[PDB]
């Protein structure tokens, strides 16, 4: 409404200005994870293949005992071990009704569209990241602790700094065992971290000494030359799990029968204009080892 | 703490192009075929010729 002033004339009662249709937001949560994995396709509830596992040793000779008998190694046949991939289903569901949009400002349907797909695409990236198991995949922090993957210590918890260029080699020295080396890797590091690490000093520093005219513009993060993945998907303010290593190979491959679907339900359900939009997916790999999350650890 | 620790000038301008051994210049050549840390070598050394 309008009160004071109203001199010497009648300025009306209220509604007195002009009305922005025009939708803005904030930079919120980005994407990053769930957009560099290979893509399986499979017709089945469940896939099964087939892995092999190394071999071997074989006992030489006594150097006298030729033939009658030869005393060599027994080999036992190596099994073919299985490995076997479950695809779990999720789905939303959303509603307008007809008499709820034709009285105000049309500016509804593909806001609602890109809003149902935007908070999947959250889901399916925080689902990724972490996970119980309880109609979710095992994500990144709870697949890589099970492992026995973690390091003591990186850091010590919102006090007294100390992760520098030296922790992605404490890290990476215990990723091997016995060949996870080379390129064709990418590290994660969490929001929190990625700016503490920058403190250093060494390697990447705050110098013409310790580097060329790599940055520009902004000190963008190249630790032994590797690309570095920015996320607040971890959660920091405590000695839990916020950097993570990932290596790209034969795994790390993601199985799909079905990609997102969306449909459409109105007759009858008495004056309702219904979407459905469904997925079904997981997120897995054949071996359990070369995969390290830290964990970062303190009191 | 050695080679490219503060300073990337304590070697020839490896930074670049994946982080490989090239000590004295030579191409270092993993092994894992070694025992565990004890009284055992880790680091051996071979010319030859003839």
């Amino acid at each position: 409404a309008v009160n004071q002033s109203s001199s010497v004339e009648v300025s009306s009662e209220s509604y007195e200005t002009i009305f922005s249709q025009r939708i803005i937001r904030d930079l919120q949560k980005e994407l990053v994870v769930g957009a560099l994995f290979e893509e399986l396709p499979m017709s089945s509830k469940i896939l099964t293949m087939l892995v092999e596992p190394d071999a071997g040793k074989a006992t030489w000779v006594a150097a006298s005992t030729y033939g009658t008998d030869t005393t060599t190694g027994e080999e036992v046949k190596g099994a073919l071990k299985e490995i076997h991939f479950s695809t779990y289903k999720l789905a939303a569901k959303s509603f307008i009704t007809d008499e709820t949009e034709e009285d105000a400002i049309f500016s509804l349907l593909p806001l609602l569209r890109k809003r149902l797909i935007e908070a999947h695409a959250v889901s399916i990236e925080e689902a990724f990241m972490t996970g119980d198991g309880s109609g979710k995949p095992k994500g990144l922090l709870t697949l890589a602790s099970e492992d026995s993957a973690k390091v003591v210590t990186e850091a010590k918890a919102d006090g007294s700094v100390l992760v520098t260029a030296k922790t992605i080699s404490k890290l990476r020295r215990k990723l091997g065992r016995h060949g996870l080396k080379l390129s064709k890797l990418v590290l994660i590091v969490s929001m929190d971290a990625y700016y503490d690490l920058l403190e250093d000093e060494e390697w990447q520093d705050v110098a013409q000494v310790g580097n060329d005219s790599v940055k520009l513009q902004g000190q963008v993060g190249r630790i032994y030359g590797l690309p570095v993945v920015v996320s607040e998907y971890f959660p920091a303010k405590a000695n839990s799990a916020e950097f993570a290593v990932i290596v790209y190979k034969d795994n790390f491959v993601m199985p799909r029968q079905r990609a997102v679907t969306v449909e459409r339900e109105r007759q009858a359900g008495k004056q309702r204009d219904a979407y459905y939009v469904t997925q079904r997916v997981n997120l897995q790999r054949y071996f359990a080892n070369g995969v390290v999350s830290g964990t970062y650890a303190a009191s």
